[PDB]
């Protein structure tokens, strides 16, 4: 997902779905310790760097290429041979993160849990689980569907406090590959022939820009949603493994 801006949501994705799971923690009155949510405000300067900064510079964006920002679950790849994906890629964030905080080093720990974060987000984008880069047929779909992504997200909020809790292991890499597997599988509601057809007559019709952008609408909304609810989840299992327990 897009992550133009540092701390606007407006032209970031990323930040979004991660302020739209923090929403989902402060709404949660029966499980969440609410303290958890006033560190992660405390510390949301680092927490932003860290979401933007993956798409920025190395190592994170893998010299201009982003093979990190990728994970197909069913061979548990990216889009280049041999480079690194974004399960233990995302991993390695998530780990680092909690032997900062467990050091009590909060800048470290909170710009690490960001950086884990976006990794997470990627893969909750169908086409990072299916490697469709915007070098895939028809070429540039990708940074367009991400662009619009963008003027719609806030059509999608979760507004309950029903994060996942628990939904993988206690291993962050399960919860990468798991939300994998859920994007992929709705990967065909997004690129098609049909949306494939209608980008490419996109360039000289308008009409049909919004036909594919009508199109791949109902499945971003579920695909936003389910973000948002594994995001929690996800930060919710970082605080209970290194929140001293
Ligand atoms: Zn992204
Ligand atoms: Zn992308
Ligand atoms: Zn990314």
């Amino acid at each position: 997902w897009s992550a133009e801006d540092k701390h606007k949501e407006g032209v970031n994705s990323h930040l979004w779905i991660v302020n739209r799971a923090i929403d989902i923690m402060s709404r949660n009155t029966t499980l969440v310790k609410q303290d958890r949510v006033a560190q992660l405000n405390e510390w949301r300067t680092e927490l932003e760097n860290g979401i933007y900064a993956a798409n920025y510079e190395n190592p994170y964006y893998d010299n201009s290429t982003f093979a990190s920002h990728f994970y197909d679950p069913d061979n548990g790849k990216t889009y280049i041979p041999f480079a690194k994906q974004a399960k233990e890629t995302g991993a390695k964030y998530f780990k680092l993160a909690g032997e900062s905080y467990k050091n009590k080093d909060m800048k470290q720990a909170f710009f690490y849990l960001g950086l884990s974060l976006h990794y997470l987000g990627d893969v909750n984008q169908p086409m990072h689980a299916a490697n469709f880069t915007n070098l895939s047929y028809p070429q540039g779909f990708h940074s367009k569907y991400e662009n619009f992504v963008d003027t719609i997200k806030d059509n999608y909020k979760v507004t309950d406090g029903n994060g996942y809790w628990n939904w993988k292991g206690t291993n962050p890499e399960e919860w990468i590959h798991g939300a994998a597997v859920v994007a992929k599988q709705d990967y065909s509601g997004i690129v098609n022939d049909n949306t494939k057809d209608w980008f490419v007559k996109a360039a000289v019709s308008q009409e049909y820009a919004d036909k594919w952008r009508a199109e791949v609408t109902p499945m971003t909304g579920k695909r936003l949603m389910d973000a948002q609810r594994v995001t929690a989840g996800y930060i919710q299992l970082w605080f209970d493994t290194y929140g001293d327990r």
